[PDB]
């Protein structure tokens, strides 16, 4: 509303680094930058290997010529093979020409990214994320998204955070690190796993009324201020992460930016909370949103 | 398939068609096809000229210098220009090597696309969008943001649709067709313009409630079945568009996929707006999501 929607960074950049990776009868997403492949290491698995598998002896079974990796219309010949954690690296014969400037960084929850969607390592979709406190993301995948990846642009720099790896029954997603450390308290084999009950990130609802006013949304403000201990036990009962004293030096520049302090605006916040939204709306919403983070409000309006 | 989002098509072909165009102290953005810059006419206004111009008496001022182009940090030489209705066409000395496969295509209100944001030729974020019954869409745009565009990316074939060119007082925004023809009565003239009233694109609603069966929720359904006409009787005290027959045809394939009948959902929908949600959500919203089509839904729930 007033000009604020979710908003993922152009794709160009990780278009031209996607590969299809095909091990026996198992195909999925592979990342090519430079002279390697990193995709999912449950490319090693066929479907019953997937139910239980030891990724230990199906890598030592597998030699270079187990791998067809594509670019387009190109075979790449794979030369090497090795296991990080619980991504698979596919030493290639070329270097991608189109690699960006990167890096591979490892996000918190609160943390948004963009979400590029592949299949035959064909990039489908853009859209934005967010990490939850339990460790799962909002997404859209299906068959064969696997190894679709997640990322932040800053100025020339993709810094790559997720790799797509599965689905929890809920319809949520859960994924790595790009140095295949897992999100949350998951492992990558098919077995009954589940997201712990979900949390709502307070400093991104916070931001996201910062957005509100700023977009002429004033309607929840109110006189009244409060302290991080008695609005905590308002968080705590609504299923809302602890607010952080380090949360609101975050929000520092929005309390200036529309002068109204974190605390005044916690006091909103606990009132709706408490009374509701009273039918009416906050940014086109009837739902408090929390997946845009104090960065992504200011990217957005001030930028 | 139990996720659903909002997503747009990866920008990277349109990335590499972005410049920035400058004349005088005017900067805002072009398209770059083969050897023309595509732009917003309104680049040739100064402060004095926003009311009333005369955009006939401002070209024929200029000379092909006058413009800047700028590819990057790359300068591009015009060497022509045209007026074609409110877009400038600025024919350069070099064909853009990242020319992707592409057409033009005027869109009806309903039709969905994604819009790449850029301010000064770089691209800044990407969203998707739909028109609006009344011609507008409720896009997210900056000082700097005209002659960014929409497009689809359906089949390697991108097809441009729109060009932004303005913000209406309450927020909304207005631009054209790659021919330069405005959607709605809109002119390019800072004049006392507002937008119609808007409407809810029920053919849309109905598509994504389509969208909340096939990723396996049905709490919505009821026992009941509505003509057209009475559907359409009561649609219209929420404000929402007609249902045409065209719309109920186009709806058939995903009627045929989940064995609801088109006229059962829209039974289900006029006592959705009876009753709202009763505390419940729809892929994840607590309002009725209208900008999904029936050929969105289709493309994220298979293809
Ligand atoms: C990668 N190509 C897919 C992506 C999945 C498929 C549908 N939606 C997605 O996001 N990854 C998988 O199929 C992974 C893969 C085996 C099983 N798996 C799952 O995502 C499954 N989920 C789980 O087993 C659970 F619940 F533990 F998360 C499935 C039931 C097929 C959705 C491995 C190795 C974990
Ligand atoms: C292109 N760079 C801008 C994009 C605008 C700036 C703010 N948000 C946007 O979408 N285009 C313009 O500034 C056009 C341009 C003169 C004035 N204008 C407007 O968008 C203005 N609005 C209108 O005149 C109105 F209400 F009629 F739509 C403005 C008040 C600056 C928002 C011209 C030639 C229309």
């Amino acid at each position: 509303q007033s000009g604020f929607r979710k908003m993922a960074f152009p794709s160009g950049k990780v278009e031209g680094c996607m590969v299809q990776v095909t091990c026996g009868t198992t195909t999925l997403n592979g990342l090519w930058l430079d002279d390697v492949v990193y995709c999912p290491r449950h490319v090693i698995c066929t479907s019953e290997d997937m139910l239980n598998p030891n990724y230990e002896d199906l890598l030592i079974r597998k030699s270079n010529h187990n791998f067809l990796v594509q670019a387009g219309n190109v075979q790449l010949r794979v030369i090497g093979h090795s296991m990080q954690n619980c991504v698979l690296k596919l030493k290639v014969d070329t270097a991608n020409p189109k690699t960006p400037k990167y890096k591979f960084v490892r996000i918190q929850p609160g943390q948004t990214f963009s979400v590029l969607a592949c299949y035959n390592g064909s990039p489908s979709g853009v859209y934005q994320c967010a990490m939850r406190p339990n460790f799962t993301i909002k997404g859209s995948f299906l068959n064969g998204s696997s190894g679709s990846v997640g990322f932040n642009i800053d100025y020339d720099c993709v810094s790559f955070c997720y790799m797509h790896h599965m689905e929890l029954p809920t319809g949520v997603h859960a994924g790595t690190d790009l140095e295949g450390n897992f999100y949350g308290p998951f492992v990558d084999r098919q077995t009954a796993q589940a997201a712990g009950t979900d949390t709502t990130i307070t400093v991104n609802v916070l931001a996201w009324l910062y957005a509100a006013v700023i977009n002429g949304d004033r309607w929840f403000l109110n006189r009244f201020t409060t302290t991080l201990n008695d609005f905590n036990l308002v968080a705590m009962k609504y299923n809302y992460e602890p607010l952080t004293q380090d949360h609101v030096d975050i929000l520092g520049p929005l309390s200036a930016q529309t002068g109204i302090a974190v605390l005044d605006m916690c006091a909103s916040l606990k009132e709706l909370l408490q009374n509701g939204m009273n039918g009416r709306t906050i940014l086109g919403s009837a739902l408090l949103e929390d997946e845009f983070t104090p960065f992504d409000v200011v990217r957005q309006c001030s930028g």
